[PDB]
């Protein structure tokens, strides 16, 4: 059972947007996302100061960055609260409306692409790099969804039967033929290096055999 929805006008005409711009500093696109995990890893951490048992499903609070030359994929992997079926299908579009419409003013009046994240949808930067997003998330309140989407209008929602999670996100970014580079140990560590060295959280390369 695979549910297909549409995206809201605006949040398709931002992904059009990313895609179809020139902008040559697309590395700012791990900074977002990272950022992103940080976030989710810090939600579920004040969330069990107040009940321990939300750490039930993996007390471990970190981020991997993982690169797949075969599948050509670089995936974020974090232990964060996680997202439920609502927060993919309604809850994220409704807050990323407002945040594209403000990223949208201050573009055409001078701002630039790297400043996405200040307007709260840092995560759509993942196109500029990616043809394709896959998902992985499970949140303790709900079941393990795989969500996806290749823009074009369009989004899927199924419940995923892979290998349980436990709790967290998992960002698999299909690389564009042409970004490659992305999969390469060095160029990852050196943008980690740029941008996100103070990151609260252990942030672990792996590398590929
Ligand atoms: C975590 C992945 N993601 C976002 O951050 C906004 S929509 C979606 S799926």
């Amino acid at each position: 059972e695979v549910e297909t929805f549409a995206f809201q006008a605006e949040i398709a005409q931002l992904m059009s947007l990313i895609i179809n711009t020139f902008y040559s500093n697309k590395e700012i696109f791990l900074r977002e996302l990272i950022s992103n995990s940080s976030d989710a890893l810090d939600k579920i951490r004040y969330e069990s100061l107040t009940d321990p048992s939300k750490l039930d499903s993996g007390k471990e609070l970190h981020i991997n960055l993982i690169p797949n030359k075969q599948d050509r994929t670089l995936t974020i992997v974090d232990t964060g609260i996680g997202m439920t079926k609502a927060d993919l299908i309604n809850n994220l579009g409704t807050i990323a409306k407002s945040g594209t419409k403000a990223f949208m003013e201050a573009l055409q009046a001078g701002a630039d692409i790297s400043m996405i994240g200040q307007f709260g949808v840092g995560f759509y930067s993942a196109y500029l790099v990616a043809e394709k997003v896959t998902v992985i998330t499970k949140h303790n309140d709900d079941e393990q969804y795989a969500w996806e989407s290749s823009a074009g209008g369009s989004f899927t929602v199924r419940t995923d039967t892979g290998e349980p999670m436990g709790r967290g996100t998992k960002v698999i970014l299909h690389l564009k033929e042409d970004q490659t580079e992305y999969l390469e140990e060095r160029r990852i560590k050196e943008i980690v290096k740029k941008h996100s060295q103070f990151i609260g959280y252990p942030i672990t390369l792996f590398v590929e055999k």
